[PDB]
């Protein structure tokens, strides 16, 4: 994906919630990546990622009306990466 275009889509769509990759709603449930890999349904990947972007999880709102199947790829792969960087 493009991480440049996913990093814009996060400032505008994420980052009142998970600023610096946490989680101000359910704070364990982080986008650090040990908490990917305990608390994403599908662990941590690209496409589990996108899944719950697109319909949402609980508080977590869905994103499939708000955003293109392309931004949520896009924004998907600037938050794997960014797990990867921890943030
Ligand atoms: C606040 C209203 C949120 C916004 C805006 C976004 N997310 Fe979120 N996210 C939120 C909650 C309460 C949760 C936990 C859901 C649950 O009950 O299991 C999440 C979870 C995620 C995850 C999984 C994290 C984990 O399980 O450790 C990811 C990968 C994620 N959220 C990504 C994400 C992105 C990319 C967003 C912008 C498009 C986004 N979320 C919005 C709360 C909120
Ligand atoms: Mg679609």
């Amino acid at each position: 994906g493009d991480v440049g275009a996913g990093e814009q889509i996060f400032n505008a769509n994420c980052a009142a919630c998970h600023a610096g990759g946490q989680n101000v709603i359910m704070p364990e449930k982080t986008l650090e990546k040990e908490a990917l890999d305990q608390y994403l349904a599908g662990g941590r990947t690209e496409k589990s990622i996108i899944s719950q972007v697109t319909g949402g999880k609980n508080a977590m709102p869905a994103f499939g009306g708000r955003l293109s199947d392309e931004e949520i790829a896009n924004v998907a792969a600037y938050v794997l990466a960014s797990a990867e960087a921890g943030w």
